[PDB]
């Protein structure tokens, strides 16, 4: 009546020789998966990962947080522990309720989630812990170094659900990047309580994440296949056009609570779930995500990208450009990397790799034969990732430059991509330089050698 929830997305329960490789297993649901753009693994049964930290020694600032739908919200008072925050977080769902925390029925949070955050006259705050592990503040996963160690201890530590593992796995292709990218490569700490919630938003560049509640009350979620992504991003857009004014930076993203059920009446595909202690849940590439907290808890999660990503990893940056956002990293510089590492690749990624630099080098080739027929005459080579992202963003539409870039004299430091040579001054062309990391000639050998490794 007030709330309809939504379908429940699909539930995995992996016996130990599918839950052996993560990146196996997520190749496996994948097909499922990806209709609903969420989905929840429980471990097998005897998979209990030891979470052990000292609440009084974990010191954090923590967050405060609006409850109101369709109203706008960013990032950046007090300093918690994690007893002092946990005695918060319980004493605010006790006078909520009048209950006993563990007696207030999920359902039952669920529909006074949305309740509250309609009505104006209820204007509920609370506060949430969102940070980058740190040793702060540190994983929750067990780490290396300081205790020897015995058989089970030392599996958390090499499983690949090991959050703190999986960046650097070997199918994760953002391992292999080398710039700075600590918030898309280092797993995220959420300390939660009751009602704090996250609001829709996909992943930087359409990764994956997953997700792994350590302790503590279930946290409830929202998720869109996505396919469905742009038909969210447009009844959106109908009901709160103030989140698409594009943002001058990364750090000013505009997102917002918005009830499911109102997506749902658009013929938006969503679907549910309570994620309990010590169960993943897995977001897939555009697939828009929200939720809650029932109550106080403590969440570790992290990006990842798989090979079966790349072609949609390309997309993305294309669709950053039509948009003029901010790209966290150069994609065509991680494949050149890639392909620089040929040798040593594995024999699937290095497969794909290569479909994903034919494709980059035959749009490079056609985007220089336009540049030089604009009569841009001059060129020469540039090692465009030593420089800082600032230093190598196009002008007009803001994306990281790697393979080549346009460059004037008249203006020092600045640059456009391919695209936008008529954006950068209002000198004639001749007078402009082509900046390249890479010739044609270089290129070809590059994925020849992808090639060779794919045998
Ligand atoms: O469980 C989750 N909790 C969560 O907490 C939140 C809420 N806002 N933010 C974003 C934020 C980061 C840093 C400072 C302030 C705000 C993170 N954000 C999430 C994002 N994706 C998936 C799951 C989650
Ligand atoms: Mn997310
Ligand atoms: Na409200
Ligand atoms: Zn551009
Ligand atoms: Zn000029």
């Amino acid at each position: 009546s007030m709330f309809l929830p939504p379908p429940e997305c699909p539930v995995f329960e992996p016996s130990w020789e599918e839950f052996a490789d993560p990146f196996a297993f997520i190749h496996k649901i994948r097909p499922i998966a990806e209709q609903t753009g969420i989905c929840k693994v429980r471990p097998p049964p005897d998979w209990q990962p030891p979470f052990a930290c000292d609440v009084d020694k974990l010191h954090f600032t923590p967050r405060i947080q609006r409850l109101n739908e369709l109203e706008a919200q960013t990032r950046v008072a007090r300093d918690y522990t994690l007893r002092t925050f946990g005695e918060m977080a319980d004493a605010f769902k006790s006078d909520y309720f009048n209950m006993p925390v563990h007696m207030v029925p999920t359902e039952l949070v669920e529909k006074e989630f949305w309740r509250l955050v309609s009505t104006i006259e209820e204007d509920v705050t609370v506060e949430y812990g969102a940070d980058i592990a740190s040793k702060e503040f540190g994983s929750g996963f067990p780490v290396r170094d300081g205790k020897k160690l015995s058989p089970e201890e030392e599996e958390y530590l090499d499983s690949g659900w090991n959050l703190n593992n999986m960046p650097v796995m070997e199918q994760s292709v953002l391992a292999h990047i080398t710039a700075d990218i600590c918030g898309m490569k280092l797993p995220w700490l959420y300390v939660g309580m009751c009602f704090s919630s996250f609001c829709w938003h996909i992943e930087d560049h359409w990764s994956y994440s997953i997700n792994y509640l350590h302790w503590g009350e279930p946290k409830t979620w929202y998720g869109v296949p996505g396919y469905a992504a742009e038909q969210l991003e447009n009844v959106m857009k109908k009901l709160a056009p103030e989140l698409f004014v594009s943002q001058p930076d990364l750090l000013h993203q505009l997102v917002t609570i918005m009830n499911p059920n109102t997506l749902m009446t658009h013929e938006v595909p969503v679907y549910r779930t309570n994620q309990c202690a010590g169960e993943f849940v897995i977001t897939f590439p555009r697939a828009y995500h929200s939720g809650f907290n029932q109550g106080f808890n403590f969440a570790e999660a992290v990006n990842f990208c798989t090979v079966d990503w790349l072609p949609l990893g390309r997309q993305c940056v294309e669709h950053y450009r039509l948009l003029h956002r901010y790209c966290v990293f150069s994609h065509d510089e991680m494949i050149c990397k890639m392909a620089s590492k040929a040798d040593v690749l594995d024999v699937v990624v290095a497969s794909t790799v290569q479909k994903d630099m034919a494709i980059m080098i035959e749009d490079e080739k056609a985007l220089r034969e336009t540049v030089r027929k604009l009569g841009v005459i001059d060129s020469e080579r540039m090692d465009f990732e030593l420089l800082p992202d600032d230093e190598r963003q196009c002008v007009k539409c803001k994306t990281t430059c790697f393979m080549s870039a346009i460059s004037c004299s008249c203006k020092p430091g600045l640059l456009v991509c391919l695209h936008h040579v008529k954006e950068l001054c209002s000198c004639p062309p001749y007078k402009y330089k082509l900046r390249y990391r890479y010739t044609l000639d270089d290129l070809y050998p590059m994925m020849n050698a992808l090639k060779l490794r794919a045998e």
